[PDB]
């Protein structure tokens, strides 16, 4: 029995093979990179809400308490995999390091509780609704989002011990995330009605980023696995995959969504 390696994917590799310093050094700077882009980000939604009219800059705020909370965590997560691993000079790998604390994912997905309940509430002070209700909306929101991360969390607990569960409990998380996306459909459709084509046109990109960038969530829950019991992915490759893919998920639903939805508000006091 490998007890040191339990916890998940990245200790089990850590621990059994070990990494190369190619792998080590690319998610080390991987990482990096995503809490230096959150600081920018944070640094860009603070200085450009004198630019929206104040019935869009609740916006704005909820862009910068996102990047905050980004930023910290991703930063600890950032330390957490580098001091996880050290060297062996025999073996000339990275090894899970016994002294450490080990790699733990729980500072990602305490990210995402709070995240996800604020990206999905700040459209709707961007675009109005017709027929639905705002308490409805974001009650639908905050319900399934967090459901969506805990039933998620738990999941990811069986990666390695038990992956008929692994897989079971990322099911039922993903009917949360369908859910999601069935409501957020029905807000863009909504959010279009009356407004310019300009911001129509921006609303269909966002609608785009949204779809696109969450779904890369779950296929990072899956990259180990994506190539059988044995594959390619089940590997050091597998874990270098699924942090680069999380950290392009994250600029791209936090940054890059934060700055459409705020052209968008600037589209809209045009008209
Ligand atoms: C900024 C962080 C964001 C927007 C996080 C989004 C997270 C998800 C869409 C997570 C989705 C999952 C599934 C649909 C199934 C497998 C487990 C999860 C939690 C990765
Ligand atoms: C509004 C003007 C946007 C300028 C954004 C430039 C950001 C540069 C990122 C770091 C280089
Ligand atoms: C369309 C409005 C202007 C777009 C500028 C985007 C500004 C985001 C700033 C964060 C990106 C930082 C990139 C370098 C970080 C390392
Ligand atoms: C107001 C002009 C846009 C500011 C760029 C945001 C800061 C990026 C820092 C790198
Ligand atoms: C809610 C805005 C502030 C979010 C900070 C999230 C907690 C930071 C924890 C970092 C170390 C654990
Ligand atoms: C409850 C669903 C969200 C999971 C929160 C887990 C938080 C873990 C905190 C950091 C772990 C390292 C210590
Ligand atoms: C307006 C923000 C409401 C949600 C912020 C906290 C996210 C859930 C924390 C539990
Ligand atoms: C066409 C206007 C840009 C929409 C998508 C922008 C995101 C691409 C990555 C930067
Ligand atoms: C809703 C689940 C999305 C998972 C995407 C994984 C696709 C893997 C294709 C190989
Ligand atoms: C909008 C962001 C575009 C990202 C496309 C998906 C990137 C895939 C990287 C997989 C590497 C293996
Ligand atoms: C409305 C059309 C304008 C869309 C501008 C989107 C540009 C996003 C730029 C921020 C991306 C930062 C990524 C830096 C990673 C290195």
């Amino acid at each position: 029995t490998q007890e040191l390696g339990n916890a998940n994917f990245e200790n089990f590799i850590g621990a059994t093979e070990g990494f190369s310093e190619i792998a080590y050094q690319f998610t080390s700077h991987i990482l990096t990179l995503g809490y230096a882009v959150m600081l920018a980000g944070l640094l860009y939604f603070i200085l450009t809400i004198k630019n929206v009219d104040k019935k869009f800059q609740m916006s704005n705020i909820l862009s910068a308490v996102v990047m905050v909370s980004a930023f910290l965590l991703l930063y600890a997560q950032a330390q957490n995999w580098t001091s996880s691993f050290t060297f062996n000079e025999e073996v000339g790998r990275y090894f899970l390091d016994p002294s450490g604390d080990l790699f733990n994912n729980g500072y990602r997905y305490l990210n995402w509780l709070i995240d996800v309940p604020m990206l999905l509430f700040q459209i709707l002070f961007v675009v109005s609704l017709t027929t639905s209700k705002f308490s409805s909306v974001r009650n639908q929101f905050w319900f399934s989002g967090a459901m969506m991360i805990i039933t998620g969390y738990i999941g990811q607990f069986y990666e390695v011990s038990n992956l008929t569960a692994f897989l079971v409990w990322g099911a039922i998380s993903s009917a949360f995330f369908f859910h999601i996306l069935w409501v957020m459909k029905k807000v863009i459709n909504e959010g279009k009605e009356g407004i310019s084509p300009a911001g129509q046109k921006i609303l269909s990109n966002i609608w785009i980023l949204f779809l696109i960038s969450w779904t890369l969530y779950p296929g990072a829950y899956l990259m180990p696995y994506l190539t059988g019991v044995d594959g390619f992915l089940y590997s050091e490759d597998g874990v270098m995959a699924r942090q680069l893919v999380y950290t392009i998920a994250d600029v791209s639903s936090k940054v890059i969504y934060g700055v459409l939805l705020g052209n968008l508000a600037i589209t809209l006091s045009k008209n």
